[PDB]
C-alpha cells in the first residue's frame, strides 16, 4: 500500500484544476441521463464496460477528470479499485509506437512496481480512454488479429483492438467518452457495451454556473439577464462550453464594456463574435490565422492534433505572437507533460479549418471542397460534421467589423452555389447515408440564417423525416419547417419537452404551412397535454393537414374530447387513425358526437387494437347511419364479440348507407353474426370490401354467409377469410359462390386447415370460366407431391388470375 | 416466433393421419416399460439421450409420430421444446451424400432462417432418429473420427456418427427407435443413454382396438369373439401390427364372408393367409413376386428399402399391376415427398425375401443360403433375424391353396436337410454368438410346426438355457420342452406372468419330461404364488428332476409348507437349494416336518445365508438324527451361535449318524463349540468334510479341537479354517495333528495371520515324511524373501502334493 498512496496523492495534485479555478469549485452536475442515473454505480452491473455519448462541448473531456480527482478523495469506488489510468486519445500517437508503455508513463517517470505487481489482478486497472473520436490516423475496422502477448505489442492499433475487446487484459473495467457521430466505428468493436447519452446544462444551472463564474455578483445578475433575455443564446447555453465562451467573451470585454447577447444567431455567430472579442483588444493576424488553419487543415486533414515547435515555424508564426495567443485563450493549450501545442477545443480547430475554405497549402478550397462533400462522412479524416457547419455559417457574413471585408466574394459566391449544388446531392441520394442526415443538413441549414437560401436549397425536399432529442433540436427544426412550402409528408421523432410550453412553438408551424398535407406522429410517446395543444393548433384556419397517424401513441381515453373538438370545427381531415391506443368505450362516446356532426367529413377510420367492447357498438353504430361522408372503417383487432357485430350491422343494412368497407380482422366472431352479414350484404348494395381473419367464424357460418352472397343484387369484390376454422365438409359452399358470383374479384383463404379434395374441388370450377379474375389466396397451405402440381399448371392455362399458394418463401 | 408457429402448425397437417383414419382416433396407449413410466418426463432427468427398444411391428416407427403430432398440439414439451426434427433412417442416404440439409429439407423447401437463428441455442432442437435397424449400407463402427465443422461434414456416417456422439451439435437432445438386436452398434455409440422397452397390446387394450377399428360393431363383437377363441392367434395380437393384419384381412374377407383364426399356428401362417386374402381376390404373380422378392433380396442383400422405377421397369413390374398392388395394401409405400417406392413393413419385405429362397437374381438359394447361414448374423447385410423364420417357417407347405402348388419341393426337402444341418452347427458352436440364440433357435423351431423334424432337430441340445420376457415368450419354449426327450440340464430367466395363470402351463411341461434331470430356477424373482403352482406339477408322477437349485429367488416363509408336501409326496428329489431365502425359523420349523417324514429321501441340503437363529438348530437337529438319506447339510452364513451348535452337535455325536458333510462357514462361532465339536468327530466315525471359515473360532479352541482330532478312530478327511483369529503361540499343536493324523488330506488356512515361525515349523514335518497328502492351503500370507525360497524348494521334493501358498494370481 505505499506506492496505492502515493499514486493516489499524485492524481489529486495534477487534476486540482483544469490546467486556475479549483475544479471543486466551478463543476456542476451534468445530466447523467442512462440510455436504456446515480454517479454511483456506473459499474453496480456486472457489465465490465461503458461507453459515454455525448456532443462536442458537452463536458466529456472534463467530467473524467472530475471522476478520477472525486476517486481520489475516495468518495467514488473506494472498494473495487484503488488504481485508474487516465489514456488521452488526443495525446496517443498509434502509428506503430505504443507498448504497454501506457502503464508507466502514467504513474511516474520511471517506476516499475507497477507493471509487474499491479498487472496481476485484473480488477484492479480500468481504463478512461477519453474522447475516442479524437483518434488520430487511419483507424482501420480490423489491425492485429493475434495480440494476446501481455508485455509487447508495441502496435498503437492492436493496443486499442486488444483493449476494447478486453484481449490483452482480460477481465478489464472500460470507460470510455464518445461523440456519438463516431458510434459506427465502435459497434464493430464493442462486446455487449452499456451505453449512456451525456446532455448540458438546464436552465437553473445555467444560472448556477453564472454565479460560479462571475466573482462580482453586482454585475452577475446583469450579465444572467441580458443572456436571459437573449432567447437563441439562452437555449444554446445548454452547452457547457458556449457558456464558457460567453462568460470569458463577457468578462474579456467587461474591462472594454460590451455584451455578447446580440450577434447569437447561430453557433458561427457566437464564435466569430469570441474571436472578435478575442481579437478586438489583439487586432499580419490573417496570416497567422493561414498559418495555423493550414495547420488545422492537414491536422484534420492528416489528423494532427498535436502541434510541433517545427511545425509553429513551418506555416510562420512568431513566438511572442503565440505567447500573445497563449496568453488570453485562443489555443493555449501547452502539454505540461512534454512541449507540445494543441488547439484549445475542437470546435476551435474545426471553426478554423472552414476559415482556410473561405480565405482564399495542401487542398485548394474551390476543387477540393467537392472532394470534401465526399470526403464528409469518411472516418478516414475524422469527422467534418462542424467542417462544413462553420463553412455554411462563415458565409453568411457575421456581422463582425473585420470579419467580413478580409475575406474574398468571388470564392464565398462560388462556394455558394456548390453548397446549394451539395445538399441536392445529399437530398436527391437514395442510399441510406447514416452521417449527412437530414437533420443534419437542417443544423447547416439553420445556420444560413439566409432566408432565399434557404427557400431554395429546402425546395429539394419532397418527404421529410425528423427525429428530435433536445430543446436546440426543435427550434432548428421550427426554422425550417416555417418557409418550407414544398413539404408534403412530414413527421416527428421524440426520444426525451413534451409539454406545451416547448412543442406549441413546432406546432404553431404545421398550421401555418399550406404545402403540408401529411403529418405521421406515430410511434411516439405524446401523452394527453400534448395532443390538447395539438388539438388546439388544429383547429386554426388554413391548417390543410388532410391525413394524420397516431398509432402506437400515449393517447388515452381524455385526450378524445379534443379531437371531436377539431372534426367539429375543421372540415380537412379525410383520414384519422387511432389505432393502439388504450381508449376505453367512452372515448368512443366522445369521439362519435364529433363525427355524427354534420361539418366534418371524414371517409377512412382506424381504431384497430383499442380497447372496446359491444358498449361502443351502439355508439359507433349511430355514426355509421347518419355520418354521409364516412366510408371505411377498419375496427378490427377490438374484443367486441358477436353482440357487438349484430348492433353495428342491423343499421348498416340500411341500402342509403355510404359504408363502403369495413374490417373486422381478429374480433370475437362467431356464427351468429353471419346472419346480420348476410342481411347487410344483400341490402347494402355498395359494400365493396369486407375483411375477416383470426376469428372463431362457425364451420356452418359460410353457409348462413354465403347465402346473402349468393343474392344477386350483391357487389362485394374482395373478401378475406383467413385463420378461420373450416372443414373440407363445407369447401362445397365456396365453389358454388366462386362461379355463381361475378362480383368477387379476389378471395383469400390463408391457413384454413381444409381437405385437399376441397381445392381440388377448385380446380375444375376454374377451369369452367368462373369469375373470380383477381387472386385466390391459399397460402400456408401443405399438400402433397401429386396435388401441388395439379394447382402449377392451371396457372398457365389462366393467366388474366394469379393463385396465391406458399410452396416458397 | 413468427416460423416457430409456421413450423408448428406444418408438422400438424403433415401428421394428421399415416399416409384415412385420423391418427388422434385409433392410437392406443403402448407399454412404455422403463428398462431401470410417464409418457410427460422421458427427458425430465438431466439425462439428455434416450433409446428406444422394440421388435419388429410393436410401433416405434408410429410411436414417433404420435408424439411429434402430440407436441404440435402443445401436450407435450411445450416449454424446452419448439422445434423438432423427424430424422427417417429409411429414407436417409448415407454413403457421402448429406450435409447439414437435413435441416433445411425437414422444415419447408427452401427458407433458411432456422438454418442460422435456431441453430446457436442447442437447447431449441432434438432428432428423431426413428428406426435404426433399418440403416442402409455398411455401417462401420469407425468413419470419420475428426468431425466439428458444423455447416459441411458432408458425409452420411460423419453426421450419424457425430450426432449421435453429440459433437456435430453438443448439448443435443436425441430419442432413437432401434431393434433390440441391433443394441450391438449403439454400443460402441452410446454415450450415458437412457434405456426404455416398448411392448404391445394387452387383452383389454386388443378389444380397444377392435372397436377403434370395426365401425360397425355389431360384427366387431362377433370379429373378436373369433379372434378370442383362438388361443395363438389372441396372444399373438399383442403385437399391433398383428392386429392391423387380421382386422383387414378380415375387413378385406368381409366382402366375401370368411374369416382368419384357424391358420394362426405361428407367424408365417397369419401372413401367408393375409397373403392369400391379399391374393384371393387378385390372384404372372409369381413373376411379380420374383420381381420384387429379388427385388427384396438385393435390398437386404445390398440393403435397398427403396424402390425407384428404373429398378421398378429393371425386374420387371406393370404399373396397373403396382397400382393394383398399391390399392389394397401390398406395398403401398409411395412417399409423399418424392415419387419413390417402398414396402409397406418391414416383415413383409423379407417376408418376400424368404420367398425367393423357395421359389427355384443374386443369390442363388440352394448354394448362398450356406453362406447366408454364416452371414445370418453380420450387420453388413442388415439383421436377417425374420429371414430364416419366414424360411423355416415356409417349407411347411402352409395350408394356403395356392402357397403350396407353385414353389417346388425339389429345393425345400434339399432346405430342411440343410436348416437341420444348420441347427446343429449352430448348437455346436461352442463361441457364445450372441444373435443366433438358443430362444432365437426355439422361435424358428416353434415356426416348424413338424413333429418328428423338432424331434430329430433338438436333439442336439445337452444343456437348455432359456430367459423368457413376454407371454410369447413361454409358449414358444413350451412347445420346444414338451417334446425334448434328450434334456438333461434346464434352466430358466423370467424379467418381467409370474402368476399361476401363466407359468403353470410351461411348469406342467417338466413334470411330463421325462429325460429332465436338474432344474436351475435360481436367481429369479419367482414368488410365493409362483411356488405354490411348482410344488403342484411336482407332485405329479413321472416328474424325474431330481435336483433344484433356488437360490436368490423371492421365497419367504410361507412356501416351506408346499416344498414339505412334494417330500413328503415324492422320492425323486436328492438335491434341494434354498440359498439367500429370507425364511426364518418357522420356514425351518416347517421344512423339517417333511424331511422328518420317511418317505422323503434327500442327500444334500442349502441353507446358506438364510436368515436363522439358534431356535431353529433344535428344529433341524432332529431331522439330522431320523433322517437316514441325509448325509450334507451346508448350513454356513446363518446368524446361530455357540448355541446353536451345541444343540445340533449333541444329536450329532450319534455313532449311526449319516451325516457326512457340514458346513459352517461365517456362522457365529467361539472356542465353545470346539468340545461339542471335538466329540462328535470322535464319535461319529464318518464326519468325511467340516468346513469352517470367517468364524471367530477361539485361539486355545484349536486346542481343544485337535484334542478330539487326535483321537485315533477318526476319519475327518478335509478340514478347511480361513480368517480365523490365529497366532504362532497355537501353531505347534498344527503340526502335531498333521503329522499324527493319517486321516487327513488337504487342509487350507487361508490368511490366518500367524508369524512365520510356525510356517518353518510345518517345512519339517512335511519333510518327516507326514500324512498331508492331497493340499495344505496358506493364500493370502505374505513372507520375506529368505521365507518364501524355503517353501518353494519343499514343492519339488514332494511332488505327491501341493501346497497352496498365494505368491501371485
Ligand atoms: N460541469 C462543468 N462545469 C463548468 N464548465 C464545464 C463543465 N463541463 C465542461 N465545461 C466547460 O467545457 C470546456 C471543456 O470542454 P470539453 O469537456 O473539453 O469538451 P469535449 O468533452 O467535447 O472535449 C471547459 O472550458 C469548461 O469550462
Ligand atoms: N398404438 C397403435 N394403435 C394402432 N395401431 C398401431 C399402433 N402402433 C402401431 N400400429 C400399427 O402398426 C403398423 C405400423 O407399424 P410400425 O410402427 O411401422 O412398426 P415398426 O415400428 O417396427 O416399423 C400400422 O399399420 C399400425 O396399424
Amino acid at each position: 500500500k505505499d506506492y496505492r498512496k502515493k499514486y493516489r496523492k499524485y492524481v489529486r495534485s495534477r487534476f486540482q484544476c483544469i490546467e486556475s479555478v479549483s475544479l471543486n469549485k466551478r463543476y456542476t452536475r451534468l445530466r447523467l441521463i442512462k440510455e436504456h442515473f446515480d454517479p454511483d454505480d456506473e459499474h453496480s452491473e456486472p457489465v465490465h464496460t461503458v461507453v459515454f455519448q455525448g456532443a462536442a462541448g458537452i463536458g466529456k473531456t472534463i467530467l473524467a477528470r472530475k471522476m478520477m480527482l472525486d476517486w481520489a478523495s475516495g468518495t467514488l469506488y473506494q472498494d473495487r479499485f484503488d488504481y485508474l489510468f487516465y489514456i488521452h486519445c488526443r495525446e496517443v500517437s498509434l502509428v506503430t509506437q505504443r507498448s504497454l508503455g501506457d502503464l508507466i508513463m502514467s504513474c511516474c517517470p520511471d517506476p516499475n512496481p507497477p507493471i509487474h505487481k499491479i498487472v496481476r489482478k485484473p480488477s484492479r486497472i480500468l481504463f478512461l480512454m477519453d474522447g475516442f473520436d479524437e483518434l488520430q490516423g487511419a483507424f482501420d475496422e480490423h489491425i492485429g488479429p493475434l495480440c494476446t502477448d501481455w508485455q509487447k505489442a508495441e502496435r498503437g492499433d492492436i493496443l486499442l483492438s486488444s483493449l476494447i475487446r478486453k484481449k490483452l487484459l482480460p477481465e478489464a473495467s472500460l470507460l470510455i467518452t464518445t461523440r456519438p457521430v463516431a458510434l459506427e466505428k465502435l459497434q464493430h468493436l464493442l462486446d455487449h457495451p452499456r451505453h449512456v447519452e451525456i446532455l448540458g446544462f438546464s436552465e437553473a444551472k445555467r444560472k448556477e454556473y453564472f454565479f460560479k463564474y462571475f466573482s462580482d455578483e453586482a454585475q452577475a445578475r446583469a450579465a444572467f439577464s441580458l443572456i436571459q433575455e437573449n432567447e437563441v443564446l439562452f437555449t444554446m447555453c445548454f452547452i457547457p462550453l458556449v457558456c464558457w465562451i460567453v462568460c470569458t467573451g463577457l468578462k474579456q470585454q467587461m474591462e472594454s464594456g460590451k455584451s455578447l447577447a446580440q450577434t447569437s444567431k447561430t453557433t458561427t455567430a457566437v464564435y466569430v463574435f469570441f474571436l472578435s472579442s478575442l481579437l478586438q483588444p489583439r487586432g499580419g493576424l490573417c496570416a497567422h490565422l493561414w498559418g495555423l488553419c493550414s495547420l488545422a487543415a492537414d491536422g484534420i486533414w492528416n489528423q494532427k492534433i498535436l502541434f510541433e515547435e517545427s511545425d509553429l515555424r513551418n506555416h510562420g508564426l512568431q513566438k511572442a505572437d503565440v505567447s500573445a495567443f497563449l496568453r488570453m485563450n485562443l489555443f493555449q493549450k501547452e502539454v505540461d507533460c512534454e512541449k507540445f501545442y494543441s488547439f484549445i477545443h475542437m470546435t476551435f480547430q474545426e471553426f478554423f479549418a472552414a476559415m482556410y475554405y473561405l480565405l482564399e497549402r495542401l487542398k485548394l478550397p474551390s476543387r477540393d471542397v467537392t472532394v470534401l462533400l465526399e470526403n464528409y462522412g469518411k472516418f478516414e479524416k475524422g469527422y467534418l460534421i462542424f467542417v462544413v457547419r462553420f463553412l455554411f455559417g462563415l458565409v453568411n457574413q457575421e456581422r463582425t467589423s473585420y470579419l467580413e471585408k478580409k475575406l474574398s466574394c468571388k470564392i464565398s459566391q462560388q462556394i455558394r452555389l456548390e453548397l446549394l449544388k451539395w445538399i441536392e446531392v445529399k437530398a436527391k441520394a437514395k442510399k441510406l447515408q447514416i452521417q449527412p442526415s437530414q437533420l443534419e443538413l437542417f443544423y447547416c441549414l439553420y445556420e444560413m440564417q439566409e432566408e432565399d437560401f434557404v427557400q431554395r436549397a429546402m425546395d429539394y425536399f419532397p418527404k421529410i423525416e425528423i427525429n428530435l432529442s433536445t430543446r436546440m433540436d426543435h427550434m432548428v427544426s421550427s426554422f425550417c419547417i416555417e418557409n418550407c412550402h414544398r413539404v408534403e409528408s412530414l413527421s416527428l421523432g421524440f426520444l426525451h419537452h413534451l409539454t406545451s410550453s416547448f412543442c406549441r412553438g413546432l406546432f404553431s408551424v404545421l398550421s401555418t404551412s399550406q404545402s403540408l398535407t401529411e403529418l405521421d406522429l406515430s410511434d411516439n410517446s405524446l401523452g394527453d397535454p400534448g395532443m390538447r395543444v395539438l388539438c388546439e393548433t388544429l383547429q386554426h384556419p388554413g391548417c390543410n393537414i388532410r391525413r394524420l397517424w397516431l398509432g402506437r401513441c400515449g393517447l388515452s381515453h381524455e385526450c378524445c374530447f379534443d379531437i371531436s373538438l377539431v372534426l367539429s370545427s375543421n372540415q380537412k381531415l379525410v383520414e384519422l387513425d387511432l389505432s393502439d391506443n388504450a381508449l376505453g368505450d367512452f372515448g368512443i362516446r366522445l369521439l362519435c358526437v364529433g363525427l355524427k356532426h354534420l361539418l366534418c367529413n371524414l371517409k377512412k377510420l382506424w381504431l384497430v387494437s383499442c380497447c372496446l367492447t359491444s358498449a361502443c357498438c351502439q355508439d359507433l353504430a349511430s355514426v355509421l347511419s347518419t355520418s354521409h361522408s364516412l366510408t371505411r372503417l377498419y375496427v378490427g383487432e377490438n374484443a367486441l364479440g358477436d353482440s357487438g357485430v349484430a348492433i353495428l350491422c342491423e343499421k348498416a343494412k340500411n341500402p342509403q348507407c355510404n359504408l363502403q368497407k369495413l374490417g373486422l380482422v381478429n374480433s370475437g366472431l362467431t356464427s351468429v353474426c353471419c346472419s346480420a352479414l348476410s342481411s347487410v350484404l344483400s341490402t347494402n348494395q355498395n359494400l365493396t370490401h369486407l375483411y375477416l381473419r383470426g376469428n372463431t367464424l362457425g364451420d356452418k357460418g359460410i353457409k348462413l354467409l354465403c347465402e346473402g352472397l349468393l343474392h344477386p343484387d350483391c357487389k362485394l369484390q374482395v373478401l378475406e377469410l383467413d385463420n378461420c376454422n373450416l372443414t373440407s365438409h363445407c369447401c362445397w359452399d365456396l365453389s358454388t359462390l366462386l362461379t355463381s358470383s361475378q362480383s368477387l374479384r379476389k378471395l383469400s383463404l390463408g391457413n384454413n386447415d381444409l381437405g385437399d379434395l376441397g381445392v381440388m374441388m377448385f380446380c375444375e370450377v376454374l377451369k369452367q370460366q368462373s369469375c373470380l379474375l383477381q387472386n385466390l389466396g391459399l397460402s400456408e397451405m401443405y399438400f402433397n407431391y401429386e396435388t401441388k402440381s395439379a394447382l402449377e399448371t392451371l396457372q398457365e392455362e389462366k393467366p388474366e388470375l394469379t393463385v396465391v399458394f406458399e410452396p416458397s418463401w
